[PDB]
């Protein structure tokens, strides 16, 4: 059969937390496909009904400067990273369903908030009262799944399709940043006392959605002249909700208020202290081999002190 393979440096650094997909929008496909034959098997999918799906999810993410495509692909490149070092640890439905669901996981995102299409009054806001975009992104991948050969779940049975799309509708669910915090406290708790037990499937879904955040974050865990890059394309979007606040008569936190630039490093700061670090620090003692995020996200924090010390 066809196997995707990539040039030799892209070979071996895929395989690593802190690759970079690159800047070459059209290799992005081959790519996520090469993952998937990996991590799943040249099996998991027909390749012409993957191929479209892939096609379709694409044209389906809009060209906002960070919740793109690229930001897909990267998501389910680092989930693919977690499940490569973790090999025995997954079923294979969550195998073929993870990376699919972090491909889809942001499908059709505007570049705006939650909170602020709950200000605007967005039709959506009506729709879904909470997890307003990530109920969204789920509904934008079963309309993709339901086109004309897009069934890339085809071959499974009723029960197990019911299983897979279960899976990614929670591991979409969980990329809502408002549930995290709760999530990553009982996972802590759970993982202290001894009671974490990965046969309870509540418990699962807890590790997996926070794998999620892991994966969705992942930005803070490159090299760090991708990590401040990246910042950029976050920040322009913050700006842009601030701008929209302003427009309907509020003012914006400071996070998406473009007059406030220059506490951006001490923002930075916060966001790892009380988001990253705790994330990929309960991820590590839940699995052990996702140590070099941690690491990378530290060094991270490390470089954003720099920028604030007017050394960098
Ligand atoms: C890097 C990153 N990846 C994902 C996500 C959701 N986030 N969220 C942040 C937010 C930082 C931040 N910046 C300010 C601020 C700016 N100027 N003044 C204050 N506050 N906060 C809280 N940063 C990230
Ligand atoms: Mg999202
Ligand atoms: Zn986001
Ligand atoms: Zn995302």
């Amino acid at each position: 059969l066809m196997q995707f393979t990539l040039p030799v440096r892209l070979c071996k650094e895929i395989e690593l937390f802190h690759f970079d997909i690159g800047p070459f929008e059209n290799m992005w496909p081959g790519i996520f496909v090469y993952m998937v034959h990996r991590s799943c098997g040249t099996s998991c999918f027909e390749l012409e009904k993957l191929c479209r799906f892939i096609m379709s999810v694409k044209k389906n993410y809009r060209r906002v400067p960070y919740h793109n495509w690229k930001h897909a692909v990267t998501v389910a490149h680092c989930m693919y990273a977690i499940l490569q070092n973790n090999h025995t640890l997954f079923t294979d439905l969550e195998r073929k369903g993870l990376l699919i669901a972090c491909l889809c996981h942001d499908l059709d995102h505007r570049g705006f908030s939650n909170s602020y299409l709950q200000k605007f009054d967005h039709p959506l806001a009506a729709l879904y009262s909470t997890s307003t975009m990530e109920q969204h992104h789920f509904s934008q991948t079963v309309s993709i799944l339901q086109l004309e050969g897009h069934n890339i779940f085809s071959t499974l049975s009723s029960s197990e399709y019911e299983q897979v799309l279960e899976i990614i509708r929670k591991a979409i669910i969980a990329t809502d940043l408002a549930l995290y915090f709760g999530n990553r406290k009982q996972l802590e708790e759970m993982y202290q006392t001894g009671s974490l037990n990965l046969n309870n499937q509540s418990h699962r879904d807890r590790v997996i959605g926070l794998m999620m955040t892991a994966c969705d974050l992942c930005s803070v865990t490159k090299l760090w002249p991708v990590t401040k890059l990246t910042a950029n394309d976050i920040y322009a979007e913050f700006w842009a909700e601030g701008d929209e606040m302003k427009k309907l008569g509020i003012q914006p936190i400071p996070m998406m208020d473009r007059d406030k630039k220059d506490e951006v490093p001490q923002g930075q700061l916060g966001f790892y202290n009380a988001v990253a670090i705790p994330c990929y620090t309960t991820l590590t003692q839940i699995l052990p081999p996702t140590e070099p995020l941690l690491k990378a996200c530290r060094d991270n924090l490390s470089q954003w002190e720099k920028v604030i010390r007017g050394e960098e």
